[PDB]
DNA sequence: CCGACTGCGCATCAGC
DNA sequence: GCTGATGCGC
DNA sequence: GTCGG
């Protein structure tokens, strides 16, 4: 938190930029300089000192000055004020409310929770469940809950087919001691990037959880991701907890480096990752890291046997998932 | 200056 | 129905 | 909004 007050400005401009302006590279020039200046090891003395940083420019190393003479950004003290802004920010905080239908409800007089309450008939499913668990949604899941909530999940998995394994990634395997939701890695040896011995993978996997009541409600669904929200089993007379949010990804057995190294995260620091591999010439998704022809075409997939291998590629020392919370 | 900016699954919609 | 674009979110 | 060439 050295220097909190400054990333959470840019964190504040990242988001009015993606919401209100609908100006994504915006968006994401903004999370990059802030997260730069989040490992930054000392307490930031002025613009010029931050423009040394990559990401940051000039216009961001002033409102840098701005906001250490100040304590404030002008420019976010007016976006503050401007009901428009105001009111399409908020809408955006509903799970599978983005920049376009926020700015769309807000022009048909919708912008308030209970608006959205009284219009539940003008959102789709993911909108209607979002506004359901509008409070849950935006509280911390203690890493305590996170571990009980993995033993379910594992458990549970383990009893569909003992082949699966289920692993926890997302903040949860980088070490956070609390998480913004649960993100399971799934893989059975059926499912190859070879061939898919058995369907409904996924849907078996799903369907347990929702059999024994973890699963309870689902935002969208199809062959190898699931969204949907889970919750922990409470004891007698015991108050309940929170709906969590929880992801579900089934990845190609033999891909699971790349698989895990994405879900791994953080998202800042995959962007970051994915950049470089194309400075060095190839490209990194979830499931390959393949060599860019002269032409710019992706080639064929390359070896991997760990994690280490996909940054051995890239050129990159290896880094433990607790040190890639960008 | 100016092109390029990480990469992709699922839901929904237009155009055919 | 399909495909391709766009929205939303990982 | 920033950067590399
Ligand atoms: N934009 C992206 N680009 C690349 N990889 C991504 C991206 N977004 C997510 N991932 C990958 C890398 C992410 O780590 C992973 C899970 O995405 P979550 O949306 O659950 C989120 F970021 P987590 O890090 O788990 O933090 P918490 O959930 O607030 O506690 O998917
Ligand atoms: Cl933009
Ligand atoms: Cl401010
Ligand atoms: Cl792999
Ligand atoms: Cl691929
Ligand atoms: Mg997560
Ligand atoms: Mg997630
Ligand atoms: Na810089
Ligand atoms: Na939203």
């Amino acid at each position: 938190t050295l220097n909190g007050g400054i990333t959470d400005m840019l964190t504040e401009l990242a988001n009015f930029e993606k919401n209100v302006s609908q100006a994504i590279h915006k968006y994401n020039a903004y999370r990059k300089a802030a997260s730069v200046i989040a490992k930054y090891p000392h307490k930031i003395k002025s613009g010029a000192e931050a423009k040394k940083l990559p990401g940051v420019g000039t216009k961001i190393a002033e409102k840098i000055d701005e906001f250490l003479a100040t304590g404030k950004l002008r420019k976010l003290e007016k976006i503050r004020q401007d009901d428009t802004s105001s009111s399409i920010n908020f809408l955006t905080r509903v799970s599978g409310i983005g920049p376009s239908a926020a700015r769309k409800f807000v022009d048909e007089g919708i912008k308030t929770l209970e608006d959205l309450r009284k219009n539940e008939d003008k959102l789709n499913h993911h909108q209607r469940i979002g506004l359901k668990y509008f409070g849950d949604f935006e509280k911390r899941i203690p890493r305590e809950e996170m571990l009980q909530m993995q033993d379910i999940v594992l458990n549970e998995v383990k009893k569909v087919d003992s082949e699966y394994i289920a692993t926890v990634c997302g903040s949860f395997r980088r070490g956070a001691e609390s998480s913004g939701d649960m993100d399971v890695l799934l893989t059975h040896p059926s499912f190859t990037s070879e061939s898919t011995k058995q369907p409904k993978l996924l849907h078996q996997v799903v369907e347990q959880l929702q059999k024994v009541h973890f699963i309870t409600d689902t935002l969208s669904k199809g062959e190898t991701k699931f969204m949907g929200v889970c919750q922990l089993p409470s004891k007698n007379d015991e108050k309940e907890y929170p709906h969590r949010r929880i992801d579900i990804r089934l990845i190609p057995k033999d891909q699971y480096y790349c698989g895990v190294l994405y879900f791994t995260g953080s998202d800042i620091f995959n962007k970051n990752m994915r950049a470089h591999a194309l400075e060095k010439g190839f490209t990194i998704n979830e499931y390959t890291i393949r060599p860019l022809g002269v032409t710019g075409v992706a080639g064929e997939p390359l070896p991997v046997d760990s994690e280490k291998d996909i940054f051995d590629y890239i050129q990159w020392k290896y880094r433990e998932p607790k040190d890639r919370s960008e």
